[PDB]
Order: C-alpha cells, then sequence, then structure tokens
C-alpha cells in the first residue's frame, strides 16, 4: 500500500523489447531435396530453414473483439494482447482528449471525452464525423488511404507474422490448407489492401496519474492484473477502415508460379505466356472484405482476376454517413510512454519446387540402309539427405539391326536426365567402326523427341526435331 | 615344363572381366553449395559427385608407341595396356590372313602375311591399299565414317572415360586446365570427330597354338611376361584415320554456357541471342587434327566457330595413296577368343553453376508531397555445408522525409535477394497510417531498378521499370 500509482508502474521491471512477444516452431524434422512422381509428372522439391523476426507497431484488431479496442483505452502487455484477445484494464478514469486525421480540420478535429470508455469514445468520434459531415455536406463519400502486403504462404506462423495478422482470421476467412501447402500439393500467395479511412490519436499522459482519477490506487490497478508480466498500455492511435484480403492458390507446383501469380496482379505483358497459361488453368482466386462496411462472411471465387480487381476498387472509397470499425492499433506502454511493438520470431521451411513432365523418343528409319541405334539416359532421385541418385538406363533394343521401314517409341519418366541418341549405318563389321548417323547428347526431355533417319549408303540424311 | 601353349594358357586363372580395369579417384570432399565473388558478378557453384563406369571394346593408341599394335600383335593385359602403353608378347609366329574393310572388295580384301610383326603386317596393309588402287584406279578419294562425340569437363579421369582418349592427350594437344575447370574459373567442352578410313582384321585362332610356330613353348611364353596377372591377348582388329578434338572454353560462370554451346555446334539461330553472344565474348574455340595427313602439333585458336566448322569439313574425305596411322584397335583373349574389354570406373564432382550480376535501385521523387521509403533486401551466402543464409539489409534512408526533386541511388550487391521497395505519401500521423505511393515485393535483381514518384498530394503517381 506504500505505493502510489506513478511509483508503482515506474517500479514494474520488464523488457519493452520482450513483453510481447511471439515466438512460432522452430521448425521440425525435414529433406532438403524431395524427388515425388505425381499424375505424368516428376516434382523436385527444395526445403531451407528460414528464420523472421518482425517488431510491428501498428497491431490487427479481431471484429469479434473490437469493444477492447478504442483510443486512449487500456489494456495488459500479456500473451493474450499478443494473441489479439486483449485484456482490458478498466477503472474509474480522468478526461482525455482524443483528434481524428480527416481533411479540413486543422484545426476543429478534437474533443474531450470525460469517461474514456468504448461507448463514449465512440460517440466522440461519431460527433466529429457530425462536425465534419456539416462544412463537407457535398463530398460525402472519400477515398481510403490504401496499403498494400503481399507474400506466398509457407506455415500458419510464418504468414501470421509476414501480413500482421491473427492466423485464424486468415485460416477461417480466406479458407488455408495449411498441409496442402506443406506437403508442396497446393502454392498459395495472399495479398492485403489495407484501406484505411482515417485515425483517431488520443492525448499521451504526462505521467501515468494522470490517467486514472485520484482515488484509483497502485493496489486497485495490481488487483486488475497490473504486474511485471502483464504491464499497462494506452491505445494511443487507432485506424478506422477495412481490410480486403485475396488469396491466389493453385495445384501446379512449377518454378514459375509465384512470377505468374505476380504478372497476373500487375497485369503485365508476361501474363501471356503459355508457360503461365497452364499455371491460371489450375488456379482459383478468392477474395473477402473484412471490417464492418461489408456484410459478413462475404466471398469472391473465380478463375478471372479482372473480379477481384473489381472488389479491390469498389472498396476504396468509404461513406462518412455510415460508421466505420476499427481495423488496428498502437498503443504506448505507460512506464515509459514508449510505442510497444510486438517482437515477433519465428522459423519456417520455405518450399520451392519444379515440374518435369513425362515423354518420349520417336524413331523413323526410311533409309536405304540398315541402322543400329544407341538410346541412354539417367532417372534421378533423391537420397534421404537430397543428393541426387542417377540410375541408368538403356533402350532394349540398342545395337540391333533394323531396315526401312522402322518406327519405335521410347517413352522416359519425367525424372529421365542426360538423355543421348546415336544412329550409324551398319555397312560393315561391327558398331565400333561404323559411320554415325545421328549422334545426339544432352538432348533436352520435351513431350516428342522425333528423330528420323533417311537416305541412301551416299547421301544419307537424319533429323531431331520436338514437340 | 609339364604343358602345351593351349593347355598352359587354358590354365591361367583371371578374371577376364577385371584383368583390364582402370579406376579413377575416390575423393577429394567437397562444399556441396558455395557462393563467390568475382568483380561485378557473384556465382553461385553446386557439386554433386557422379560415378561413371564403361566397359568399351575399342581402345585408344598413342602414335608415339603405334608400332606396338597392329592386327594379329600379341600383348599382355597388364596395367600397362591400360595407360595406352602395352606390353607386346614377341615370339616366333604362324601365318595369319588380315582382311581390309575398303568398299566393293567382296572376296579380294583379303591376304596372307607369314610371320606377322609390325613391319610384314604394315607391308601387306600397303599392298591390300595398293591392290584396290588398281581395280578403283578412278576414285583416288574417299569420305571418312565419323562418329561424334561430346562432353563438358569436370576432372582428367572423366573426360578420359567420356571421351575414350589417353588424359594427356587431350592436356597435351588441347591444353585443357583441370585447375580451372575444378575451381569453375573456366566451363570447357570437348568434341572428338573419331573419323576411320577403314579398318584392317585378323582371322582369329580356333586355338591359341595356331598363331604360334610349333618351336615356342609355355616356359617361352611364361618368361616373357605371360601370367595370370598378365594374360596374352591378340589384336583382332584396328581401325586407321584420324581424329579432330574440339575445345570450347570460357570465363563465363552463367547456367546457360552449354546450351550455348551447343547452340553454335548445331548451328541453330538461337546462337544470335544476345544472352549467348555475352558467353560468346568470352570463350575461345580451338582445334587439333591428330592423324597422319595433318601435320604434326597443327592448330586453329579462334573466337569464330566457322574457322572450327572449316576444319572439320576439309577433313571429310581421305586420299587412298596416302598411308594411313592407327587410330583405335580391339583385342581378344587366347584363352577364349573373348574380346577384351577395359573396365572403366570413376568418381567425379560434376559441378554446375549460375551468374548474379550487381545492380542498383534508382530513387526519384518529383511528387508534389512529402514522402517516405522503406527499402529492404537479404543478401545469400552458404555455410560449410551449402545451406543459404540471409542477412537482412535495409536503406539507411527509410522513414525519413523527402520532398521533390530528390535522387539517390542504393546499390546492391550480386548476392541480393527478396528485395522490397516501398514508398509512402506522408499525409496524416505516421509510417503506419501513410498511403503507399508504391509498394513492390520480391523486385528481380537487375543492373537497374528505377523507382520513380510523381504527382500530387491527392492524386500520386509511380513506376518501377528495370533496364
Amino acid at each position: 500500500k506504500n505505493q502510489s500509482i506513478d511509483s508503482g508502474i515506474s517500479s514494474l521491471s520488464y523488457n519493452r523489447n520482450e513483453v510481447l512477444a511471439s515466438n512460432g516452431d522452430k521448425i521440425e524434422s525435414f529433406v532438403p531435396k524431395e524427388g515425388k512422381k505425381a499424375g505424368n509428372k516428376f516434382i523436385v522439391v527444395e526445403r531451407q530453414k528460414r528464420s523472421l523476426t518482425t517488431s510491428p507497431v501498428d497491431i490487427s484488431i479481431i471484429d469479434s473483439v473490437n469493444d477492447r479496442t478504442y483510443p486512449g483505452a487500456l489494456q495488459l502487455a500479456d500473451k493474450a494482447f499478443v494473441e489479439n484477445r486483449p485484456t482490458i484494464l478498466m477503472v474509474k478514469r480522468k478526461p482525455i482528449n482524443i483528434n481524428i486525421d480527416l481533411p479540413g480540420l486543422k484545426g476543429e478535429n478534437s474533443i474531450k471525452v470525460d469517461d474514456p470508455t468504448y461507448g463514449k469514445v465512440s460517440g466522440a468520434i461519431d460527433e466529429l464525423v457530425s462536425k465534419w459531415n456539416e462544412k463537407y455536406s457535398s463530398t460525402h463519400t472519400l477515398p481510403a488511404r490504401t496499403q498494400y502486403s503481399e507474400s506466398m504462404v509457407y506455415s500458419k506462423s510464418q504468414i501470421s507474422s509476414a501480413l500482421w495478422v491473427n492466423a485464424k482470421v486468415l485460416e477461417n476467412s480466406l479458407g488455408v490448407d495449411f498441409n496442402a501447402v506443406a506437403n508442396n500439393e497446393k502454392k498459395v500467395m495472399i495479398l492485403a489492401y489495407k484501406q484505411i479511412f482515417y485515425t483517431v490519436s488520443a492525448d499521451l499522459p504526462k505521467n501515468p496519474s494522470d490517467l486514472f482519477d485520484d482515488s484509483v490506487t497502485f493496489n486497485d490497478l495490481k488487483q486488475k492484473g497490473v504486474s511485471n508480466e502483464a504491464p499497462p498500455l494506452m491505445v494511443s492511435n487507432v485506424a478506422y477502415g477495412r481490410t480486403i484480403y485475396v488469396k491466389l492458390e493453385t495445384t501446379s507446383s512449377s518454378k514459375d508460379v509465384q512470377a505468374a501469380f505476380k504478372a497476373l496482379i500487375k497485369n503485365t505483358d508476361i501474363k501471356n505466356s503459355q508457360q503461365y497459361k497452364d499455371i491460371y488453368e489450375n488456379s482459383s482466386f478468392t477474395a473477402v472484405v473484412l471490417g464492418g462496411d461489408a456484410q459478413e462472411h462475404n466471398k469472391v471465387v473465380t478463375k478471372d482476376f479482372d473480379e477481384i480487381r473489381k472488389v479491390i476498387k469498389d472498396n476504396a472509397t468509404f461513406s462518412t454517413k455510415n460508421p466505420a470499425y476499427p481495423i488496428s492499433y498502437t498503443s504506448v506502454f505507460l512506464k515509459d510512454n514508449s510505442v510497444a511493438a510486438v517482437h515477433n520470431k519465428t522459423d519456417y521451411i520455405e518450399t520451392t519446387s519444379t515440374e518435369y513432365s513425362k515423354g518420349k523418343i520417336n524413331l523413323d528409319h526410311s533409309g536405304a540402309y540398315v541402322a543400329q541405334f544407341e538410346v541412354a539416359w539417367d532417372e534421378v532421385s533423391y537420397d534421404k539427405e537430397g543428393n541426387e541418385v542417377l540410375t541408368h538406363k538403356t533402350w532394349d533394343g540398342n545395337y540391333q539391326d533394323k531396315t526401312a521401314h522402322y518406327s519405335t517409341v521410347i517413352p522416359l519418366e519425367a525424372n529421365a536426365r542426360n538423355i543421348r541418341i546415336k544412329a550409324r549405318e551398319a555397312t560393315g563389321l561391327a558398331w565400333e567402326w561404323w559411320r554415325d548417323v545421328i549422334s545426339e547428347y544432352d538432348v533436352p526431355l520435351t513431350n516428342n523427341i522425333n528423330v528420323s533417319i533417311w537416305g541412301t549408303t551416299l547421301y544419307p540424311g537424319s533429323s531431331i526435331t520436338y514437340n
């Protein structure tokens, strides 16, 4: 009891740079490189351990709980604050001045709130908006201050730290299948278009005592959870608006996925490429709007990104005759009046992959001579340590006499490498001393390697073509 | 002294599939992935161990020692054979029939040689060639049977095994720098155009005794080196002709060097690709013609592959009047008349690389507003175990006011990844609540990334371009 509200808050000992800590997995076990056969394709998956360390100050608000966050609100810097379910500190308060950042208000934009509470501070904000609606009675619809963030998805913990959003808000709203992402079954990118209408700020106190009524004692605050493990915070600024989350999803395992997606967003000229056309045919785009101005559980799901663009643009403007809801805030530690950052630290497995596809070597011999072929290749596999293991393969028809007309096909698995095709006119003793009619090395694995041999013994001809 | 030649030779117990064997080196140990800085470039080298086994029957001949090899010559299957300096087995001989595979010579290509020695067989081969110049007195030149081989170079042992040449024969003639090749300071590729004029055969005996004069004993043989460690062989065929080796050299560490070289040899219009022209600027091409016709130590070293094609097309034929030089031969074991194969096995470190160049971010602010920026990137580096290590870097000017006209450059090292450039228009309380003028993620590293911001406070403009 020998403690005042100022000396008590001052006597709290905590690391301001680590109280609001968020830690994730570190991580699990994984093979650095893995070959997989699926469909008529071979996928290869490289993996790397990645470490993130963001220390943001803008903190997401979950709509379900916005009653808890409002300018001049008082919360505790505990693990619940980090989970976006803050513990409120409800006590008898001294008045506080709040200030809205809207245009044409330099000026006559602030207001004193005698009892800072959700209802009173909301009423105060609504009145500042009604004071703006008068004066600017023609233009009631304004543009939003848009911010853009983009990120490929690797884990629930990683995308949460990249986009600064609660992962369940992402998982429930957009429908994110984190196991397909981990298994490299799906590749997903998420966009966020944060649409800020305005921000309301609360004047900071000279000393913490300026927030609490004289009757309130440090022991009253200790009863409500104020501790070294739960220091007190004041909500300094709150941003009102909405956010639009976009999900680009694909079953494709190609290396060009992130590029293809980035092209679609900017609407660039690589977009038309046939490489990206197969990626887009197996892609789905999903957009949702979160805040309050949009109706709960709204959603667009399409294979036409022009539908997504429309949703983004349609929500770039807000009406000053409708109520705005908080989307994020910045809080300040009462002890030093310093901005409270949430120190995120997480490890994750960045997956990268490459798609290969089954191929075949078609042979045609219309030549007026006996020919023999030597077709050979390797098949790549990967051991537990991610190292390549080349199992050599050969065609069963090698070194066997063929005459006009002869045709065959030599299927190759998607994991075929180092292909080599050779043909020799059999005019003589043995293979070893014959003329090469065609002789190709490290042939690329295409869907059809059309090798033809023709002509006479004096003018033999050949060619190698691809489809 | 208790046995004849036949039973003596039969009494020899050796693994025919291993008595003639060559083994390469097993190591050195290596870092699987390494990042290297070379001027305005950052090179990444991925290393894979590769085992390689061949069992060829056509063995090379070193000109310096071509007198030890001729149809019907006896040699010992010891380690000197595998090093292309065979041990001759010189004893009193019975006659032998030899046949030449020159065209239109069915039932008239043979000749008996009473004392098969280098001089007498050479003489009989010359006799056959003069006898052919009488019967085909019009056509005094013929086309050579070309065999084409190609391979990138990784180690002395590997390229020797890939192209079936004595390492020193390439190392002397072409001038391969194996230490540069192994430190990825150069990428080299070698082509071999084995051109066969003709082959001469020796008829196989029903039993070993049919080769030896009756005065010869198995003790006489044993004394001349015959053992289970040195079983006796007979040269069954010898190929006469020439070989053109071609070296394609580069300082470029680009992943497209193999493709560029192939494009050049094939003569496709892909060679005109400016990507490949930067590679051919830092390339050298060399060609040598190891054959009887072409004068000793002859050589072309150019930067125009048409000078190399000239050498090839120029050597397409051979004159029948000119003597021919032995280039290759097949031997047979006297114990079973089975063709002797050299069992080659070799491990090698296959090196593969990519090139990254330095770049810079060019910021230009001409807009009618204060702007702040957030430029950041990661620098890729590889540890002892070849795993990536990203060190986060950020521009010192981040989060500082800038008014028109503001210009700057942010140089980026060639190992720069995950480049993110953001500019926000400064109207509101702080950074966290300002609208994006530009917001780019995972920007590709280019020599110049031009970020321009312009316009007014209420309608800003921007672009990002590359060079």
